[PDB]
């Protein structure tokens, strides 16, 4: 079963990131990402209450303008500035888009769920300018829900410009509602590491709730830091809360040219940085990574991740959800999609592109692109695919995936009934090519592809 190196590459991509059955990666147990939710939300505790799940809430937040008293001990208090208020209301968004929560400031004397405020100094009264941050778990009890950031630092004060000031705040968010580290670890408490997770997952790839570094496992955002909630914590809050199915329920497109109104789900051009966890709750979606010039690896598999923009591992799709669309960009791309139809644009760049299930339509885009099918199910008669714009004697359609149960033979213009055998045929009047192929273990021609263009015998792997 030699199959082709476009058909690898497709079939390692499909696996990459693989977590939890029984798995073992960086020498550490892996988890599934329900696994990691549980373990994020292992305090068993939200604003509903101990042990209650799938609840939503409604709650309140204040910036503090004053303090009696810091719940820590840490004193110097200082009150949010603009910057930090508009970048606190967009943390805040990104958990209420995933999860049925809603967000109500108040201010005055009146008392809220979620509190936000600045310390300078320790108990001592002296000068801390090596903390960040820290937050209290939801509860009854003085502080309850409480969060505080570190003045002296300058992500802290300046969150919108410094990455990971905004981070931080929906870290902090998040164990005011209710999740935890995914590992017995914080700061202060010796000096912890990667060594001392739990389970492999635990990394910013796909917790923001972690303290570890995207890299520990195998992912890179080059310097930048993602600031909404990732794989495991949209599992994790909505756990606790819900799913919010009223969240982008229109046709949505995330990257270039994106309609989400959103920061981390926007690039405004080529020199911005994507790193983000999808949830969209309907509609036909659209993943547009045209603006890079990057070689991209596009997966639009729930749960799975893929390579964007030179990055590794920046974006991912929630457990729940569906996107239906890519498009790549000038680079040489991988596009692989679902089971749903979906539209593939490879773009300019030598490109392979991987329907999948479903009636998919294919545009290679200008290059020398290789459209792959791994099975009969890929372009069913029923449910067929379209290959758009194909170019003859530069593109090519790979079947090298079918070799695993005999060599495909090309046929001129007629099945012998052996099976197993590949045949193209030319509509002159509509200008179609129609490529069937009789499988083994099929009595009928079920498996068809139909092409806008013309198509040479030596165009087909075989
Ligand atoms: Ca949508
Ligand atoms: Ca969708
Ligand atoms: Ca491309
Ligand atoms: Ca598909
Ligand atoms: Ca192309
Ligand atoms: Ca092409
Ligand atoms: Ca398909
Ligand atoms: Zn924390």
């Amino acid at each position: 079963a030699n199959t082709s190196s476009a058909y690898n590459s497709v079939y390692d991509f499909l696996r990459y990131h693989d977590r939890g059955d029984g798995l073992t990666v960086n020498g550490k147990t892996s988890y599934s990402i329900d696994q990691a939710a549980a373990q994020i939300t292992r305090e068993n505790v939200s604003w509903n209450g101990t042990n209650v799940f799938g609840k939503s809430a409604n709650l309140t937040f204040k910036f503090l303008q004053s303090v009696s008293s810091i719940p820590s001990g840490d004193t110097g208090f200082v009150k949010f500035n603009a910057e930090q208020i508009e970048q606190a209301k967009l943390s805040l968004q990104s958990w209420s888009d995933v999860a049925n929560l809603t967000f109500t400031e108040v201010t005055g004397n009146k008392s809220a769920n979620i509190t936000f405020g600045n310390y300078t100094r320790d108990a001592s009264g002296n000068l801390d300018y090596g903390t960040q941050a820290y937050a209290y778990y939801p509860g009854n009890y003085q502080g309850a829900g409480s969060s505080w950031y570190n003045y002296n630092q300058s992500n802290i004060r300046n969150p919108g410009s410094e990455e990971y000031g905004r981070q931080t705040f929906t870290h902090a968010i998040g164990h005011a509602l209710g999740l935890a580290h995914p590992g017995e670890y914080n700061a202060g408490e010796g000096d912890p590491s990667y060594n001392d997770a739990v389970y492999a997952e635990d990394s910013y790839q796909f917790s923001i709730m972690s303290y570890w570094g995207e890299n520990e496992t195998g992912a890179d955002y080059n310097g930048h830091y993602g600031g909404a909630p990732m794989i495991d914590d949209i599992a994790a809050i909505q756990r606790l809360y819900g799913a919010n199915m009223t969240t982008r329920t229109g046709d949505s497109v995330y990257g270039f040219n994106s309609n989400t109104d959103r920061d981390f789900y926007t690039a405004t051009d080529s020199s911005k940085a994507l790193i983000f966890s999808v949830w969209d709750a309907g509609g036909t979606d659209t993943f547009d990574f045209s603006g890079y010039s990057n070689n991209q690896r596009i997966n639009l598999n729930e749960g799975s991740f893929s390579d964007v923009g030179g990055l590794k591992g920046n974006v991912s799709i929630a457990h729940g959800v569906t996107i239906e669309n890519a498009i790549g960009g000038s680079g040489n791309d991988i596009l692989v999609g679902n089971s749903a139809d979906n539209i593939l644009q490879g773009g300019a760049g030598n490109d392979v592109l991987y329907g999948g299930a479903g009636a998919d339509t294919l545009y290679g885009g200008a290059g020398r692109d290789t459209f792959v099918y791994g099975s009969g199910q890929d372009s069913t008669v029923a449910a067929y695919d379209w290959i758009a714009d194909f170019q003859k004697g530069i593109d090519k359609i790979d079947l090298s995936a079918f070799r695993n149960e005999g060599q495909l033979s090309f046929v001129q213009d007629q099945f012998t009934g052996k099976g197993q055998e590949v045949m193209l045929q030319w509509d002159a009047a509509n200008s179609i090519t129609n490529l069937w192929l009789h499988e083994a273990g099929h009595s009928s021609v079920d498996f068809l592809v139909r092409i806008v263009g013309q198509a040479a015998q030596s165009d087909i792997i075989v």
